[PDB]
């Protein structure tokens, strides 16, 4: 298990240095700000407290932390002959700013900004590719591949596109490769199918993948062990923040949402079975029902609630997913486990998808979450719409545009709207391709990609107020 | 006049009751409650003292009383031999519950609410309809007919749908009979008295109250509005600021003169008083009065010359009681090039001069057509869904589709329940994809139209993002 | 010379100069000013106070108009009789001033936006608008070719001609409507321009002397008024600006040379030290003091230089016939004038509140004609009773059509009681889309935001 490099695109205790690095770059980073003003499930402008992206991720961060502390005191002595010796701190430092940057790729909107764009490409682009390379001419399967891979956004892509060559923060690879959830293409179409469902990189960065996979150590097509505990860490506190955050919107009462739980418990198991990893012994309605009685604290009833639940039962989860790790330690190694540690059909695997079942029938089908997610679908298209006039012009029109060079006044003001790491972006991948025989193809492929940066890169205020003002209204 | 009721499969007490409820279901209803949020001429939002269409609905509702008051004074023992025995409650309730609800149907913003909609689905329905019946199967001569009933909305077949259909508030069909002011359905080519969805419900109204013919109910709903349709604009008018006092009776003078000379004295009044005595005679009320100039001029105005109308109305039912009873009278009661069809006009021409054209009227007419057809434009995404698809969405069912589904959750469960239940109707029916999409458009026209002028901004606005 | 007094409704010289006061009263108090004062120059008026509109624009213009012909009889002194410009010396100012006074009542709001906002609409559906109207075959192809350039080419300067006199109605002079030819013309006002040639004595294609004096009044100040409004928006600082003027002027000269018309023989670098010297010296308005120091010393080589120009090429100007502007001719003190062009591209224009009204404005713009593009699907028929007032069966257009203003549809059915002529149809349509850039065209900034925002009802 000594899959870690210090090495940067551009002794152990001279990677912890490195590390350390990564993790005032992170922080630091553009990426993580723009959490803070993305809204997770209801909409910020109008909930005080909360959750966001950012405030999500850090609990996730806390979480896997607990995860890898509470892995390797499992461990123990063994550790050492799989390699995890002396790397308490570098597999803490990975799994804990992989969890912060989980969520830096997705676009404002939750998921419907990722369908907004699909859904406007799909529609839009086939047309528009045809402009720019007629049929016949130019290279059919690197056509087929850009289409589908523009078609298919996905966040984690962008969030390795975003830490990678747009916010230039060359992290080791080590760090970076905890974004490779999924490790399909998007060029592959969707089929091993769940290592390779979803997207996980572009072809933007293929070659940066090339490299990872050589430098970090991997097979194509795998995954890396710190994806596994991070992706454990979001099953984990997947919902139990939004739930919190429903009881005190006022969705639900926290007496009925005990009851709401056995009943939605009810398809998983029983709930007077013993739940696994409790010195005490508690069942899942004992624990729901020794949450509710701590509460009636005579300050924060609805806050005690969900601490006393969280202590029982926070604690059987990352015990479960340590034991899970340790299990396939020579699969994980690989790459080759093929599900989530957490889905498995166990007692601790309810609690999870119970939390998920709970969520779905009362959180997310609140009018207030659904009219934010049909609200962003507008901006994300008509910004696509109203940023639409950059793609029709002719790969000349444009690079001279996004030289600065006086073209078009119309499209010159758009160009003069997009960010400049966006246009140099384009600028600097296009000076790479600018000698190949191809670069019809790969220019348009890059125009696109600059023009899916900037609308997944903005908040929720961020997009919103610049279709208002393209509006004019 | 019937009493029976759509759920009822099987006395004068007996038939009045039965009608206490009609009006206690229809006061009650949420038809009613809408048309109080919905502007008749000046807009709501800027105005606060105007009539809207609820009040509106309840000024004609006493001048459809009057008429039977005067209907019965004037026949008085005469009614024996028409056969109007025992009918002061029952023909009183039906004229003031027809009144109330007489305008339920038609869409927010006036009358572009509705052109809004027939001009949606003239322009881009055939194209969608094309989609879901593919040419060949199916009946033409259906889809012909079909497709000028979605392209010919009116509110008053609405009416007819809502109250049955929607609102499922199981009205007697003789109060719903008030509703069929006009005759011609909507598959044959003014306006239509009924949809296509409602011919069942037609055939059994006409059935147990000729088809084709008006109720007699309708006539004094018809002369009802008539005589309030404007009068109530115009004092708005004076408030908005529009006209004076002084300056209205020379309008109501000038425009009367050429129907009718001012000068000639108008039948019904004790007094003989003439268009311009009457009007000099309310003006001279006004001036003399110290607090309230304009209130004291339209109610002496009403006084004096709302009585005449209500005669001359009544009068003309009972000289056509026969084919008023029959139904086969082609004009309204009050339109006979006499003197108080030149008072009707009068007001109604005052109005056109000055009020309708108004730019806070016309600019919100105009606003309401931009938001109706956006509306239309916004939903229409569930149109372009097969009918397979959508009946998943209908029906809860997770449909891959989640923007359609997101639009689906917005709809009224009324409005959905109401589409499923008439698939229900035609479910293995051998040519159900014309009527799926047919009752697909049937819904989306009960969601806009059944919008307040608010509701429908707000959804608009909403769905805009902006 | 070049100068009578004869209106549209050798000659007394002092009934000239009553009847060119008379103009003065009239566009003074004309609307096509008024609007002036609501449509911004550079920075979105709604967003900043104090900004130059167009209208504060077209005063300082006036002002260096007459400077220019103030200057320059005094040049010509007593080889001005010579000429024909002997006691023309008011009627010539009083004609450049209110020239310069509406050289911008023509152009639409938000710029060049306005005008590229609706060259770019009609571009796009024009053709298929006007097809329907006249299907192919019949129509003259000559007059149809030519109707589609016109209507696809909206200028300001055109639209200034035709506003004052078809759509205002105010019947000035033909001299006065005169500078208003820099370049040019719609096809509504060859008819027009042609009396106005022949009652002035020009043969076609040429200019008038007020226009290459105008011309220069507005190159002078065209942007060294807008550059004062960054530095009071902080978009530039005083010193910072005097170093990018010099480094921007050494370009096109050297800034040590001496600039012709200074008495005390400054160059660009001392006359900028100059005006930098008396700011921060001078201890309430420093920013006002930079400029007027600067435009003292700056302003008075500028008129020298286009009035001098003007009788070197007195001959062809009063031929109409120079083909190049009073100031461009490579000199010092057309570096003058383009450094300050360069300035302001680099650091005014550019700036993202501009931009953001830029396209803003070409959204509403283009948005206003779709909205009233249902009236241009009409049929001739239909349309003409509208414009009339009759009521013909269309429910929304004619709640569009009563939008529109009198004086544009009062001008139409004007316009249609000339031309039965076999070619109506061809001329009722052409007019039909003059009208629509008429009401377009004329909106001030806020009064086109306020039509866009009411029709989209949100
Ligand atoms: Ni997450
Ligand atoms: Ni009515
Ligand atoms: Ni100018």
């Amino acid at each position: 298990k000594e899959r870690i490099s210090r090495q940067r695109p551009h002794d152990l205790q001279d990677i912890v240095y490195q590390l350390e690095s990564d993790r005032g770059r992170i922080v630091n980073s553009a990426a993580v700000r723009r959490l803070q003003q993305k809204t997770q499930v209801f909409p910020l402008e109008r909930n005080a407290a909360v959750r966001s992206r950012l405030t999500h991720s850090l609990e996730v961060q806390q979480t896997g932390r607990f995860i890898v502390r509470t892995l390797f005191r499992q461990l123990g002595p063994r550790a050492a002959e799989v390699g995890l010796d002396g790397l308490e701190g570098a597999l803490e430092s990975l799994v804990e700013m992989a969890c912060l940057m989980h969520d830096v790729g997705n676009p404002p909107f939750g998921h419907f900004g990722e369908y907004a764009i699909n859904d406007w490409f799909e529609r839009n682009l086939d047309a528009l590719f045809e402009r720019r390379v007629p049929p016949g001419q130019g290279d059919g399967l690197l056509q087929q591949r850009m289409l589908t891979d523009l078609k298919h956004f996905e966040g984690n892509a962008q969030a390795i596109r975003l830490v990678v060559k747009l916010l230039r923060l060359n992290l080791t690879y080590t760090q970076t490769a905890g974004l490779l959830k999924y490790v399909r293409p998007a060029y592959e179409p969707k089929p091993n199918h769940y290592l390779n469902k979803k997207p996980g990189f572009y072809l933007s960065e293929e070659a940066f993948v090339d490299e990872l996979r050589q430098v970090l150590g991997m097979r194509p097509g795998t995954r890396h062990p710190v994806a596994y505990i991070m992706e454990a860490a979001d099953d984990i506190s997947y919902c139990l923040a939004d739930i919190e955050d429903s009881v005190e919107k006022g969705i639900l009462d926290i007496r009925q949402l005990a009851d709401l739980l056995v009943k939605k418990f009810a398809v998983h198991h029983s709930p007077d079975a013993p739940i696994p990893g409790d010195a005490d012994n508690m069942s899942f309605q004992r624990m729901v029902d020794y949450s509710l009685e701590k509460a009636e604290e005579p300050i924060n009833k609805v806050s005690e609630f969900f601490i006393r639940l969280r202590v029982k039962m926070i604690h059987p989860l990352v015990q479960h997913a340590a034991q899970q790790f340790i299990d396939n330690l020579e699969a994980v190694h690989a790459g080759t486990l093929g599900r989530a540690l957490m889905e498995d059909g166990s007692l601790p695997h309810a609690i999870v998808q119970t939390f998920k079942d709970v969520a779905m029938e009362w959180v997310f089908c609140h009018p207030e979450v659904e009219t934010l997610e049909l609200q962003g679908y507008r901006i994300i298209q008509g910004l696509l719409d109203f940023y639409a006039p950059l793609l029709r012009l002719p790969a000349e029109e444009f690079q001279a545009l996004a030289e600065g060079r006086q073209a078009a006044p119309h499209p010159q003001l758009l160009v003069r709207r997009l960010p400049s790491q966006q246009i140099k972006a384009y600028l600097e991948a296009m000076k790479g391709v600018a000698e190949d025989p191809l670069q019809r193809q790969w220019e348009f492929y890059h125009r696109c990609r600059m023009l899916q940066d900037f609308v997944s890169g903005m908040t929720d205020q961020h997009a919103q107020d610049e279709y208002r003002a393209l509006s004019a209204l």
